C-alpha cells in the first residue's frame, strides 16, 4: 500500500457536485480508497487568460496501483464527468492530477510524477498542506509546509 495524493478541480458546471462525485468514484474502484479529503478552495485560474473560477481541493489515497493504473482511473473518472477536449483548452468539469506517489519520482512521456508544477501553486499546496503538511516533496526534499505559501487568489469556499 502507497499514500498518494491528488489533486481536483473544476472550473464549470455545478463545480462542487462535480468534485464530490469525482471523489466517490475514485474510491470505488479497487485498489483505491480515499482516506482523506482537504477543504474545498476557490482559487484564480493560473497559467492561462482570464477563465472562471475554480474549486480545488486534494485528496489523500491509499492505494495497491501502479502509478500508472492510478493514472487510468484518474482519466477515467474525468471521462465519468464529461469532460471536453477541444483544440485549445479551457474550462474543464473535472481533472485528476496525481500530485504525489509515495516518495517516488517518475519521468515518461505520458505521466511526471511529483506534478511538475505542484510547488509553485498555491490552489495546489495549500490545500495540500491541511492534509499532507508533513509529507515529503522528493525533487525539493521539502516537507509540503515548507513549501507552502500564502496567496490571497486562493479562498476556503
Ligand atoms: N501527474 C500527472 N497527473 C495527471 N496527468 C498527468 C500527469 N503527468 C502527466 N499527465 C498527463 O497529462 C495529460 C493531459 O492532462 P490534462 O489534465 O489535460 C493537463 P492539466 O491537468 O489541465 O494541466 P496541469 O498539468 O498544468 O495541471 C494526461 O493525459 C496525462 O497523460
Ligand atoms: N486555479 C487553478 N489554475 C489552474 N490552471 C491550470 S492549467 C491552465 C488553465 C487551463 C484551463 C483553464 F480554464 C484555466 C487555466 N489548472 C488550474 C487549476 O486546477 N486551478
Ligand atoms: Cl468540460
Ligand atoms: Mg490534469
Ligand atoms: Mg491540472
Ligand atoms: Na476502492
Ligand atoms: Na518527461
Amino acid at each position: 500500500m502507497i499514500q498518494a495524493y491528488l489533486g481536483l478541480g473544476s472550473n464549470i458546471g455545478d463545480r462542487e457536485s462535480q468534485l464530490n462525485d469525482a471523489i466517490k468514484i475514485l474510491n470505488e474502484y479497487d485498489g483505491i480508497s480515499v482516506s482523506n479529503i482537504s477543504p474545498i478552495y476557490e482559487t484564480a485560474p493560473v497559467g492561462y487568460t482570464e477563465q472562471p473560477n475554480f474549486l480545488n481541493l486534494c485528496v489523500e489515497i491509499q492505494t495497491t496501483l501502479t502509478v500508472l493504473q492510478l493514472l487510468e482511473c484518474c482519466l477515467k473518472t474525468e471521462e465519468c464527468l464529461h469532460r471536453i477536449r477541444k483544440e485549445r483548452w479551457g474550462p474543464r468539469t473535472l481533472d485528476v492530477d496525481i500530485l504525489l506517489y509515495g516518495e517516488e519520482m517518475i519521468d515518461l512521456p505520458k505521466l511526471s510524477v511529483p506534478h511538475p508544477r505542484m510547488n509553485e501553486r498555491a490552489f495546489v499546496l495549500i490545500p495540500l498542506n491541511d492534509i499532507a503538511a508533513n509529507v515529503v516533496e522528493p525533487r525539493s526534499k521539502l516537507k509540503v509546509k515548507d513549501l507552502v505559501f500564502v496567496d490571497d487568489s486562493v479562498k476556503r469556499y
